[PDB]
């Protein structure tokens, strides 16, 4: 991936906040001077520590020495003593969205959006091309159990990453497909379904978005989305299907029917059917990106789920 203009030091305020620490593991990786700080150290900011970025507790001006642009979390603070001093100083800030944004840049980008199951799903998906020697980056908003990480860069082209609508923060993703997995309801219902159409159009006119058919808010904005389309779920007018559904303990079995493939019978390691969903929206990206029948039962039988 290219080089960002002119930066080498980014600096993560509040970097023990949700979300950020998996972004500034990945720029890490890929060779950024990475520092943060927040309020309280913590178990994510010792950690940090011991991977070689340096984590100031307590925000003081001077933490934002050397960077050449600062991350925060959701909105700019200017009471904040490191955005202060950033703005004093003309170093630009940007939100944590923006960000994974440009990670996404010049990579094929995979965004997990809907308002539950996006790090379960994420998880499996991103297992998906690990087992078919795919090795993306990610970036979950929790602990894989498989690698002991929240977030890691890989050489591959692809990027697999939770979409979070809160702040319509997954207005700044610009990826080349996208997972809803659900538009639940517990500002008004109505603007967060346009944010949820506005997330879609920001696919390419070519790109896919696979979503669950069953979900009677999913199927009411269908007809805004523009875009190719491929719905999941259990009821039978789905692109893709779950049928022959059986609850085993803590395992599922199941067969998922695919257009103009042969019905595959597949376990998932983990209970519950909202779990066999959410490995249906996995199964969708995974088989339009070429990954074999056999890497998704490898993936789906021995998942070591999410911390
Ligand atoms: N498809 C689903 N539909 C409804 N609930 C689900 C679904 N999948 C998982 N859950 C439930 O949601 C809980 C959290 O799951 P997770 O995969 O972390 O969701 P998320 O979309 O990433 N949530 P958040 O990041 O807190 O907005 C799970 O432990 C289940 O109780
Ligand atoms: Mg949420
Ligand atoms: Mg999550």
């Amino acid at each position: 991936h290219h080089h960002m203009r002119r930066i080498k030091h980014i600096h993560f305020v509040g970097i023990g906040g949700a979300g950020m620490c998996g972004i500034a593991e990945v720029l890490a990786n890929q060779g950024y001077k990475i520092s943060g700080s927040d309020i309280k150290a913590s178990k994510t900011t010792q950690q940090l520590e011991e991977n070689g970025i340096k984590v100031y507790i307590g925000h003081e001006a001077e933490n934002i020495k050397n960077a050449n642009v600062l991350v925060v979390s959701t909105a700019i603070d200017p009471e904040n003593p490191e955005v202060k001093a950033a703005i004093e100083q003309r170093i630009p800030i940007v939100r944590r969205a923006e960000m994974l944004g440009e990670l996404m840049r010049y990579r094929h980008g995979i965004a997990v959006a809907g308002t539950h199951g996006k790090t379960t799903t994420t998880s499996l998906l991103t297992t998906m091309l690990a087992e078919e020697n795919l090795d993306p980056t990610y970036v979950i908003g929790g602990l894989l159990n498989s690698t002991g990480v929240n977030a890691a860069l890989g050489e591959s082209r692809f990027i697999v990453a939770e979409a979070d609508e809160s702040d319509a923060s997954f207005l700044y993703l610009q990826p080349m497909a996208a997972i809803v997995t659900n538009i639940d309801a517990d500002g008004s219902f109505d603007k967060l379904k346009d944010t949820f159409v506005q997330f879609l159009h920001n696919l390419p006119f070519y790109g896919l978005a696979v979503v669950c058919g069953d979900d009677a808010n999913i199927r009411e904005i269908l007809p805004r989305v523009g875009r190719p389309v491929i719905t999941y779920g259990f009821n039978e007018d789905n692109d893709i299907r779950a049928i022959d559904v059986e609850q085993d303990g803590m395992r599922s079995h199941f067969t998922v029917l695919r257009k103009g493939r042969e019905p595959l019978r597949l376990t998932i390691n983990q209970p519950g059917l909202h779990n066999v969903l959410n490995a249906l929206a996995a199964i969708g990206v995974a088989t339009d990106e070429g990954v074999s029948d056999e890497a998704i039962s490898r993936a789906l039988k021995g998942f070591s789920g999410v911390g």
